[PDB]
């Protein structure tokens, strides 16, 4: 049958199937079966594909990851990305807002990514917990836009007063868009975790998921294999190490 992989298509839209192409063409090679890339709108439209087993894998948040073990997904490995990352959601504001920490975001309006996201809502709502509030008793109100640029944009123009977002997309923009980086501040970042892992749906073979997690583990090994890497900005996937999501999974159980 088809091999199906599922993303979000709010990361980069337009360019998805540019991103991930070469990815796809290797897993035809080392699987030998046709690849269909399905894409979603949310994270929670994506871990209810995998639920269902209507998908084989999933390049999902690290949030996400952590419900989907729930129902049996399986982690195959975690991206070491170029620079070999450290993984934090940061707090943004303007710096001419004159709102320099998280507390000083009390009463002021607020946007989050997807709900599904650690860097984009979880982080925050789990900080929140120390002080018996959640983001709806803390903010003025919030917004979800489901694209960690847009939240950034929205602080940017003074649409919200902050928001949370990935470092990676922070580091990224404040390069690309420098005139916007220079207007912004982190006041607050979180904890670390770990890289989002790539998952396999709970009904994949055994069969399947070590040649699955091979082929990832050895895809720098791989002339196709390096052309997917470059193509994403990884230079190797690596083996879960699952203590580095503890932290998430003890947020979740504060709720």
């Amino acid at each position: 049958g088809v091999f199906r992989v599922a993303v979000s298509s709010m990361i980069s839209p337009l360019e998805t199937m540019k991103g991930y192409g070469p990815v796809l063409s290797y897993i035809e090679q080392q699987t030998g079966r046709k690849v269909e890339l399905v894409q979603r709108r949310t994270y929670r439209e994506v871990n209810e594909l995998i639920r269902e087993n209507k998908i084989d894998l999933a390049f999902i948040c690290t949030y996400s990851f952590v419900e989907a073990e729930l129902f049996g997904a399986r982690p195959v490995a975690v991206p070491q990305v170029e620079g070999n990352p450290y993984y934090q959601a940061v707090v943004i504001t303007r710096r001419d807002s004159g709102i320099n920490s998280l507390e000083e975001l009390r009463n002021k309006r607020f946007a989050f990514t997807d709900p599904m996201s650690f860097s984009g809502h979880i982080a925050l709502r789990g900080e929140l917990v120390k002080v018996d509030r959640t983001p709806e008793t803390f903010f003025a109100s919030t917004f979800y836009t489901y694209s960690h640029d847009n939240s950034l944009r929205a602080v940017y123009d003074g649409i919200v007063d902050g928001a949370t977002i990935d470092s990676l997309v922070f580091r990224s923009s404040n390069i690309l868009y420098p005139e916007i980086g220079a207007a912004l501040q982190v006041v607050h970042v979180s904890p670390l975790v770990g890289a989002p892992p790539v998952v396999v749906s709970p009904g994949l073979s055994e069969e399947d998921y070590q040649l699955i997690r091979r082929a990832f583990l050895n895809m720098h090994n791989e002339p196709l294999g390096k052309q997917a890497l470059d193509t994403l900005f990884i230079d190797r996937f690596v083996m879960v190490n699952s203590g580095h999501y503890d932290y998430i999974r003890e947020i979740a159980g504060k709720i």
